[PDB]
């Protein structure tokens, strides 16, 4: 029932090395899995810099956040979970 | 009044109620409540009795998707929430009415 709560949060890509690049991925890989999401520029959005700077314990940009704060992993951890087929269940099946 | 009106206002869950150019119009509604510091949840009408309800009984002929404060709160549909935020007027428009 995790999933369903879960399904109605909107999803992220946090965006702003390798910024354009890795960012357009992660767009290909959450789109060939069916997850909706939006941008959410660390350029511009002050929110997003302070979920990233609290929870991200170091990890680079870019990464996928659920909700407010979810942060779910950066690019490098959202393309493993991709590569082990399961990137829906990180993203929806969690906390 | 008023300042109880948001704060009541402020109590109420506020959705995106989606299902043309359905995903490109919510993606965008999504963008302008997260820059409007408006917390949300996403409601699928394919799948939700009530919202599908809701939308049929008030919308008036508005194509979706569109903004819900409540049960049956209709803010607008995604164009009026395109124009009310071009006018700096979206907080207002979901905190400050009845």
């Amino acid at each position: 029932e995790i999933r369903k709560l879960n399904e109605k949060e909107p999803v992220y890509i946090y965006t702003s090395f390798h910024m354009i690049p890795r960012t357009a991925r992660l767009c290909t890989i959450l789109t060939a899995n069916r997850i909706p999401f939006t941008y959410r520029d660390l350029g511009t959005d002050d929110e997003a810099r302070k979920v990233w700077k609290t929870f991200s314990k170091g990890r680079s940009l870019p990464g996928v956040v659920r909700g407010h704060n979810d942060l779910i992993g950066n690019w490098e951890e959202i393309e493993e979970a991709n590569e082990d087929y399961k990137l829906r269940e990180l993203i929806y099946d969690t906390i």
